[PDB]
């Protein structure tokens, strides 16, 4: 039983693949947190995370290989309640389960320290042989402030799949402050979510798929950064973050409105335009994430499946905001109908260094974390590697942003994603106040 070698998702087989290259590389550690307004009672919090990962299968998990050197995944339950021990009775590795506690009350800056823990903690190398690939910390900030900060290997756990964690375990935690019976884990079963992925490449949608991008791209445009570099291997990225209030992005929302787009497809089109204003490119191209999960099971399956496609975009001289934006949906709409083509696939075909452009990462709304009082806000600490730059969004155009830059640290160092930030987010809100303006004539700073 424990014998039971399951099969990898699309999505992980790359992350191994990829992480062969640089076997003790740190590249594909990622994480988020939550900010928490109310305390929070550690020991209790604790018992919540051990009860959440044992009901977890891909936290629960470890990857070898087999007698062929193909990558497989082996479940790996925790230790028993209570003990102490670190390998069941035939020799299986228990997963681990520890959840930090790190008091910075008190500390001249707790969020500055806490952002160098969180920044140690991604900077070190998650083995995957060993199971349990993530890190869990809880700070406590002050004034009853906390962060929550969850560190994962990429091959475990998606953007999707962070807020199924954190659902459960506030949901577990209340449960537990309560005296009430732990409501049953309602995930979702990864060997089915990986049938059905087999399933699709057995099926006749799968040339069709390959058909439709590798035509789209026969041209084979050279990925190209905002700097003028310059690209090569995928690293940690160095994560510039600004908030900005709902004074500032209320404006996205009525651009969206107006424009009967949703605010994301406006924020993808601000940064289509962008591009075609800094390098006066006709033709551009950003790489959007889709989820990868199809069907009810696949989502409610915490795991990695999550995909990324190139979106190619025309910007003609004389054309309005609005414009961009009715181009970016024609474009969503050919991609989304393909969507469960794989973008490795593709750069596979293509060869070279593939097509991509500035990952465009627009968080889907994600409800506050509801601990029985105390709230949490979750925010992206770093999504993934790049080649180049991922521009990540959280939040909404009522309740406020995070936007994060996150540059490749050989074509961008922290001050540089800081410039380039501002500028990006002054030009979209420049775009948003009025979408029947034209593109070449709105205001971009220097």
């Amino acid at each position: 039983n424990s014998s039971v070698r399951h099969g990898l998702t699309s999505a992980q087989h790359e992350v191994w693949l990829a992480q062969q290259l640089d076997p003790r590389g740190a590249h594909y550690r990622t994480g988020s947190c939550l900010e928490i307004d109310g305390p929070l009672d550690h020991a209790v919090l604790s018992r919540a995370l051990r009860l959440t990962v044992a009901g977890t299968e891909t936290l629960c998990s470890r990857f070898l290989t087999d007698e062929e050197g193909r990558p497989y995944r082996a479940y790996c339950p925790p230790a028993p309640e209570g003990s102490a021990a670190v390998e069941d009775p035939d020799g299986v590795p228990y997963t681990p389960v520890l959840l930090r506690h790190i008091d910075l009350s008190g500390h001249e800056d707790p969020e500055g320290e806490a952002q160098r823990w969180m920044d140690r903690d991604r900077a070190t190398p998650l083995p995957l042989d060993r199971p349990g690939l993530s890190s869990h910390a809880l700070f406590t900030l002050g004034g009853g402030r906390h962060l929550y900060y969850l560190g994962v290997h990429h091959i475990v756990i998606d953007g999707t799949s962070m807020a199924l964690f954190y659902e459960r375990l506030a949901e577990v935690y209340r449960a537990l402050r309560d005296g009430r019976a732990v409501p049953a884990a309602a995930f979702g079963d990864t060997d089915r979510m990986v049938a059905g992925e087999e399933a699709y490449r057995a099926s006749a949608r799968y040339e069709r798929d390959r058909a439709y991008w590798t035509g789209l791209f026969t041209d084979r445009p050279e990925p190209v950064s905002l700097t003028g570099r310059g690209g090569g291997r995928a690293l940690a990225p160095t994560v510039r973050s600004l908030g900005l209030p709902p004074e500032r992005t209320e404006v996205l929302g009525r651009a969206a409105e107006a424009t009967g787009a949703h605010w994301a497809r406006v924020v993808i089109a601000g940064v289509a335009a962008f591009l075609h204003r800094t390098t006066g490119a006709r033709d551009v191209v950003v790489s959007v994430p889709v989820t990868g999960r199809y069907g009810a099971n696949a989502r409610i399956t915490p795991g990695m499946v999550s995909n990324r496609l190139p979106l190619r975009l025309a910007v003609r001289p004389g054309e309005s905001f609005a414009r961009v934006v009715e181009t970016v949906s024609e474009a969503m709409s050919g991609l989304l109908a393909h969507s469960r083509f794989r973008g490795e696939d593709l750069d596979r075909e293509l060869g070279g260094a593939g097509v991509s452009g500035p990952t465009v990462n627009v968080m889907p709304y994600i409800r506050p974390v509801d601990f029985g009082g105390p709230v949490g806000l979750m925010r992206s600490i770093s999504s993934g590697p790049t080649t180049d730059l991922n521009i990540v969004l959280t939040g909404t155009p009522e309740s406020g942003l995070r936007v994060d830059f996150e540059g490749n640290p050989q074509v961008y160092g922290g001050q540089d994603l800081t410039v380039l930030q501002e500028r990006f987010v002054r030009f979209l809100a420049e775009l948003a106040a009025d979408p029947a303006a034209t593109v070449d004539e709105v205001a971009l700073l220097t």
